[PDB]
């Protein structure tokens, strides 16, 4: 046995799963060698067959011999377009391009459902320093030229929303001089709907609030961006303002969108789908959290947030527990979150929404566009299970989920029919996320950048609650954004403390049985 390294990519996960089945060996990791694990020619051919059947990827036998470890063979698949239906390559020029599944839903909701400013992505930044307004504008103009998503409009062609990519588009920086307090009210009123027929779907206001003090207001439509894209846009704006040259983009959003449409007709897509249909084939559980107030008959989006630090000692213990069990910190926390919900809800079958970046290939990482996907993660925190074995179930289901991530959540919801309810969300009523901090000031040559308004969107709650773990450098912090119509601050602060008690207990003794975990 090689040292265990847990799968780090979608292809490492997919391959490892296949090797485990074919070889009948558990816990195959990135450094494991097929032939060291006991495979020979017969079972190598079975691995090739299995990857063809499950993923429509044709791996020559010669390559398995040449690249006998999970990490090498995964790298080969990532770098190979031939006989790989998952490969995203530059597409032939066309008058219009299909929208992605996520774009299609946003378009339809925006146009037929009347979704106001719900798909806006506003941000504000306090800039203290010299700052040249014309250079601000010029950097955005370059960004718009660079990123096709910022030159994309939408039209309906043959009954489908489609992407209309524009050569060049008009853009001007909106400049104003206001009081700081006036800026605070403006920043809210400046959030306004976008006409989806008109590129660019980004707008910028620069507000001079003093001498060397500015607020930069930026907004864009979620159909052409996401959280990761906003980070890219910010970083590249700062670089472009300094006059830096940015690296060329091999692949664009329309390439991904065309691929997704082609992929939808493949045997591989049917297998991606089949996993999810099987997973939710039986009785789909509805989370029964105790609420302080009666659940409204229509969904309420009013939200609030609370945050608490886990402490250095516990954060370190959780890291070591992940290390010790062959899991990620993400998995340990998700596992702990499932037991938290199980105890509050008095249930042993629970679905938690887990957002993923959707950027499962190197080429997708630098693209500005809508990639974020959600996986409905189902687990069964039964009282008799040890946390250790439950955590392994969470790991296994996570890896399986990541291996079948190329099925749009939009398709799953429609394909499963409905057990819907307007007072709650499809498949899951809570979301779990885990992040690694991010800088309060990244700075410019003559300026300093920082937040202006209280940041993020914690006042709006799409789900009953969203549980967020953030590794802040000196500790992991636990954030809960919750529906004001359902929970008091007191209840949610206690909910958070109970998570930390569960976390402490499982670090103390990972083999404790779920029912024996004294949460209080
Ligand atoms: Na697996």
């Amino acid at each position: 046995r090689s040292e265990y390294v847990a799968p780090r990519s979608v292809w490492e996960a997919r391959l490892a799963q296949v090797w485990e089945q074919v070889l009948n060996v558990p816990q195959v990791g990135a450094l494991d060698d097929f032939f060291a694990l006991g495979g020979h020619s017969l079972r190598a051919m079975r691995v090739l067959s299995s990857m063809h059947n499950e993923y429509q990827v044709d791996i020559p036998l010669r390559i398995l011999f040449e690249k006998p470890t999970i990490q090498e063979l995964a790298a080969f698949i990532e770098e190979t377009a031939k006989g790989n239906v998952f490969s995203i390559e530059p597409v032939q020029k066309q008058a219009y391009y299909p929208v992605s599944s996520a774009q299609k839903r946003m378009y339809i909701l925006d146009q037929f459902e009347g979704v106001g400013i719900s798909y806006n992505m506003p941000s504000t930044m306090l800039i203290e320093g010299k700052l040249e307004r014309t250079r601000v504008e010029a950097a955005f103009q370059r960004l718009i030229a660079r990123h096709e998503s910022l030159r994309t409009s939408f039209a309906v062609v043959n009954g489908e929303p489609v992407q209309n990519i524009h050569e060049d588009v008009p853009f001007a920086l909106a400049y104003s001089e206001v009081t700081e307090e006036e800026a605070r009210e403006l920043v809210s009123s400046l959030v306004q709907p976008f006409d989806l027929e008109v590129a660019p779907l980004i707008r910028v206001s620069l507000l001079k609030i003093g001498e060397d003090r500015y607020v930069l207001f930026t907004d864009m439509h979620h159909s052409i961006s996401d959280g990761v894209s906003s980070g890219i846009l910010l970083a590249e704006w700062v670089q472009l303002y300094q006059g830096d040259v940015l690296p060329e983009l091999r692949i664009q959003y329309k390439d991904f969108a065309v691929w997704q449409q082609e992929f939808s007709q493949s045997a591989a897509f049917h297998k991606q789908e089949a996993y999810w249909l099987q997973t939710f084939a039986d009785d789909i559980p509805v989370l029964n959290l105790p609420t302080d107030f009666t659940r409204p008959s229509t969904q309420s989006f009013a939200g609030d947030q609370c945050t608490i630090g886990a402490g250095k000692a516990l954060t370190e213990g959780l890291h070591q527990l992940a290390q010790a069990t062959g899991t990620t910190l993400y998995m340990v926390l998700l596992a702990a979150y499932n037991v938290l919900l199980a105890k509050y809800a008095g249930q042993e079958d629970i679905i938690v929404g887990t957002p993923i970046t959707g950027r499962s290939h190197a080429d997708l990482e630098p693209i500005v566009g809508m990639f974020v996907n959600t996986l409905a993660m189902r687990n069964k925190p039964q009282r008799e299970k040890t946390f250790s074995e439950f955590l392994q179930e969470v790991k296994q289901n996570a890896l399986d989920a990541y291996g079948h991530q190329d099925y749009p959540f939009e398709e799953l919801v429609e394909k499963l029919a409905i057990a819907r309810d307007l007072s709650r969300n499809p498949l899951f009523d809570t979301v779990f996320t885990f992040q690694n901090s991010t800088e309060e000031v990244m700075t410019l040559p003559e300026c300093t950048l920082a937040p202006f308004m209280t940041d993020e969107t914690g006042q709006h709650a799409k789900f009953d609650l969203t549980f967020s773990a953030t590794e802040e450098r000196e500790e992991m912090t636990i954030g809960v954004e919750y529906s004001t119509s359902l929970f008091t601050r007191e209840t949610m602060e206690r909910f958070s403390r109970h998570f930390l008690t569960i976390a402490a207990s499982i670090v103390q003794n990972p083999h404790i049985r779920l029912g024996e975990i004294d949460m209080l």
